[PDB]
């Protein structure tokens, strides 16, 4: 009862409302209760582990050992769970599940000693999962590739990699083989090695792909040339879809700029409706991004997660600004404001071009850096603002008499304040100018020196792993995104809408495998586990404190 | 050969002017033989690599702000050499560093994103590309 999990279980069980009739007041403890607190600790995406009965000799579950490991891990029993993990079923999912549960618990720990050990144990389990995975990958590559995409029926019908992404398993995803898997699924059907410029070259030319100017793995396509199927597999690769999408985006913004510049006119031209319908197709694709999830999570949680997306938040802000400016252009009396409102719309699109350099080798880290630095840029902006308006109202008050000029005094005062801030009257003039060079030209720049040296030096190392971690989700999106450009995404949109009107993830990310194949796979990894363990304890014997004890 | 063309005497001459610039950078080749300065040549040779890809992003930011500034405070005119040159001059004057509310909004955005952020990006990037190499360069 000293642990945090007992208090959380008691707070659930006391708030359990559906137990009306019994001899006592405190009804019972059922397994669906601890399943319910486990689901809220673990995340929304999994199913409930234990089912609720809709109502023998010995009732036996799918596996006892997982629940035993859960019982051991919620109470921070270290050496016990270290023992019983050796008899696991599929240890790679198991150590991930325990590290995620430990990380989700240790943040809410509210104790200055339990949180630290709770974190360190999760780090050790990360190391265990890494160590078994680097063994089984080194045994055979392509078979171990199948291990990640496999759904585990044990852990509530999920696969391990989305669980690791949920756990922020930063040391785990940074392994070479998993990144190679990501690169393999990123480069689509063809071979991986073509570089970047040759992709653009075959992007420019249609019949080059039918000729002998490009690579293919899966040599049936490389030897037997079916150029319809070859072009189909070529367009199926998400690099191609990404490049055509960014090209269509570039053409869309350029034509939007030209039509906004010279073709503004009160009657509707054809071009304004053209860019309007381009944006309309774009926001239908963005709505499709909201309405996909076959994992039946919270629709409120789905909209919160998509609203938690920074780029999606900027996108819907630009949509709201566009639909404000469109009805201001609809008013014939507000033509000059509404037009320049759309000008801001162009700015709210070009910031989307900062979305590119995540795919760069090096620049993505700097995007992470400026995303960090914005957080105190904001609350420094507030203080510089109140300082400069204090100096401005002082400058307005000193060298004039009291006049009620609403547009004469305020505008000239704001112009003088901006001229100051863009960087016998002799004694008072020297005092004003020396104060101006004193507080403005020195202090707050040094505040930014200290604050930004701090917010740089606090993070100037591990960001490469953060970029490697952040690599996944865009590949996830573009595998999910269809292959048509936003001028032609409507053909897919109508087909998907009528398909869901009259009536599923891809198999390359999640698949119910064959059971006898899965048993062979499980026996293989469970054979490799003991091979890991022997050398593990052998090298752990070689620490000098152990030899001192011996 | 531009000086060879008698009709292109003013461009070709100033082309050779750039030639003089392309020779004086060769004088940076000297201070490798210095005791101490050669390391700093190595340092700037390191720093050019992200100077380039920062230059791209500052360029697209300033041209976005420039086309915004062109679009806001004028009517639609087809001036090819009148509007574009004055717009580029106003953008360079900005980047070298009841209209009251809109003027305060434009000037506060100008002091907001330009006068703060990208300099701090260079602070972080160049503190990083300095501190990653600030030791073994003598060897």
């Amino acid at each position: 009862p000293s642990c945090l999990f007992h208090s959380k279980l008691q707070k659930v069980l006391v708030e359990d409302p559906e137990r009306p009739a019994c001899a006592p007041a405190a009804p019972r403890l059922q397994m669906h209760h601890v399943a319910q607190v486990l689901r809220e600790l673990l995340g929304d995406f999994t199913q409930p582990l234990y089912p609720r009965p809709r109502h023998g000799h010995v009732t036996f579950t799918m596996d006892p050992i997982r629940d035993l490991l859960i019982w051991a891990i919620v109470q921070n029993r270290r050496e016990l769970a270290g023992i019983i993990w050796a008899q696991s079923q599929d240890c790679i999912a198991a150590a991930l599940a325990c590290s995620k549960i430990l990380k989700e618990l240790s943040k809410e720990e509210e104790d200055t000693d339990s949180s630290e050990e709770m974190l360190a144990l999760a780090e050790e389990y990360e190391h265990r999962a890494i160590g078994v995975f680097t063994e089984c990958y080194r045994k055979d590559e392509e078979r171990a590739q199948k291990l990640l995409t496999r759904v585990s029926e044990a852990w509530g019908k999920t696969t391990c990699l989305q669980l690791a992404l949920e756990a922020k398993d930063m040391k785990f995803v940074s392994h070479g083989g998993i990144q190679a898997f990501l690169t393999k699924v990123w480069w689509g059907q063809l071979s991986v090695d073509n570089g970047l410029w040759r992709v653009t070259l075959c992007m420019l030319a249609f019949p080059l792909l039918l000729t002998g100017l490009i690579s293919f793995r899966e040599k049936r396509l490389q030897d037997v040339g079916t150029p319809a199927a070859r072009a189909r597999a070529f367009f199926t690769a998400p690099v191609v879809v990404f490049h055509l999408n960014i090209l269509s985006y570039f053409a869309f913004l350029c034509l939007f700029a030209y039509v906004l510049m010279v073709d503004f006119q009160p009657v509707p031209s054809w071009c304004e409706c053209a860019i309007y319908l381009w944006l309309f197709s774009l926001v239908c694709e963005e709505m499709r991004q909201l309405f996909y999830d076959p994992d039946e999570c919270g629709l409120m949680k789905k909209a919160a997660l998509y609203f938690s997306d920074f780029w999606n938040k900027l996108d819907v802000g630009a949509i709201l600004l566009f639909v404000a400016g469109l009805t201001c252009r609809l008013i014939p009396a507000t033509l000059y404001p509404g037009r320049v409102i759309l000008s801001l719309d162009f700015i709210l699109f070009c910031l989307r071009l900062m979305h590119i350099f995540t795919i760069s080798k090096t620049l993505g880290p700097k995007i992470i850096i400026v995303k960090r630095m914005m957080k105190d840029v904001f609350f420094f902006l507030f203080l510089l603002a109140v300082w400069v308006v204090s100096f401005g109202v002082a400058k307005q008050a000193i060298l004039i008499h009291n006049e009620r000029r609403v547009d004469w005094l305020f505008r000239g005062a704001v112009y003088h304040s901006y001229l100051t801030i863009f960087g016998f009257p002799e004694w008072l003039t020297v005092l004003l100018l020396c104060l101006y060079l004193l507080f403005t030209n020195i202090l707050l720049l040094n505040l930014l020196i200290a604050m930004f040296n701090y917010t740089f030096q606090q993070v100037q190392e591990h960001t490469d792993q953060i970029w490697k971690f952040q690599r996944h989700d865009l590949i996830e999106e573009y595998h999910g995104r269809p292959a048509a450009p936003p001028p032609f995404i409507l053909l897919s949109h109508l087909q998907l809408f009528i398909k869901r009107v009259v009536l599923k993830r891809h198999k390359q990310l999640k698949n119910k495998l064959e059971k006898n194949e899965e048993a062979a796979l499980l026996s293989w990894e469970i054979y490799l586990k003991e091979n890991y363990l022997q050398n593990r304890q052998f090298q752990q014997k070689q620490r000098p404190e152990q030899k001192i004890e011996d």
